[PDB]
């Protein structure tokens, strides 16, 4: 959907910030120092879900800049189990939200949290 | 959810460019220039839903920036009407979508890029 390589760094950076900010909105829930709605919070993780579907698509071929690393298209088998990775944790974070659990909330939050660090400590810049 | 108002500018253009993407990427297809496929289409207007939704919350008191024009919070209410006419529309496409007809979906695309422009008419520098 993109007309110029530029365009698709534009909207992944675009839907990673998105997905970014319905993630980090939480740490104050999960650290206790926000009440936990859970109503809140379920519809939340289901916007998150959402989003954190849109990023990857954003990374077709010939679409290299940003500060995307170049191996993420050389080794395309490996950043797609760290994107499947991190999306199998977001599932677990919605399981968590929908069964309104904050200690799972919690615990499924920081699995995210890791998924997404041991991305950016492969594949960027 | 934003610490500073510019977070709040940086997520609402985000979440716009997001949206913008997921409706021109169907221009296309509503000109006949590359294939209908019901399902496609279906599952792409639902994202739009969800999307459609997401900047206007990153409009709130004090995030006044970026391109946004101030009569959005001195004109509350005209603002809110014209995101929800907006977001009535998204309604109306997602049903056409569902629906599987090609002219419905035409129709209501060209609904919903005339909300667009209405609002940018209104409220955006
Ligand atoms: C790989 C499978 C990733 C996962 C999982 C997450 N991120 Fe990431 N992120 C990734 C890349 C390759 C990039 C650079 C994109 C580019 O082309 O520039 C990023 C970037 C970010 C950014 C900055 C976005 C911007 O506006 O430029 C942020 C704030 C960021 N990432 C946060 C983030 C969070 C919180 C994640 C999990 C919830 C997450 N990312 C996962 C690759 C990957
Ligand atoms: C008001 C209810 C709007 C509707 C409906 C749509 N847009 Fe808009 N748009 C609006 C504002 C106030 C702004 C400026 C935001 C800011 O703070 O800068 C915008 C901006 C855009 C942009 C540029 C985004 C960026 O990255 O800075 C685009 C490409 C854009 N809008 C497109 C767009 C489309 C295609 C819409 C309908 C599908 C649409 N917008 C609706 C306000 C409103």
């Amino acid at each position: 959907q993109f007309a110029k390589p530029e365009d698709a760094v534009k909207y992944r950076q675009s839907a990673i910030t998105l997905m970014a900010s319905h993630f980090g909105r939480m740490t104050p829930v999960v650290k206790g120092q926000a009440p936990y709605d859970a109503a809140q919070i379920k519809a939340n993780v289901e916007v998150l879900k959402t989003l954190s579907a849109l990023p990857w698509a954003a990374f077709g071929p010939g679409t290299e800049g940003g500060d995307a690393r170049p191996e993420i298209w050389s080794d395309a088998a490996s950043f797609k189990q760290k994107q499947q990775a991190f999306q199998d944790n977001i599932v677990k974070l919605s399981a968590a939200a929908d069964a309104g659990d904050l200690d799972k909330l919690r615990a499924a939050f920081g699995d995210v949290g890791a998924s997404c660090k041991a991305c950016h400590d492969a594949y960027r810049k």
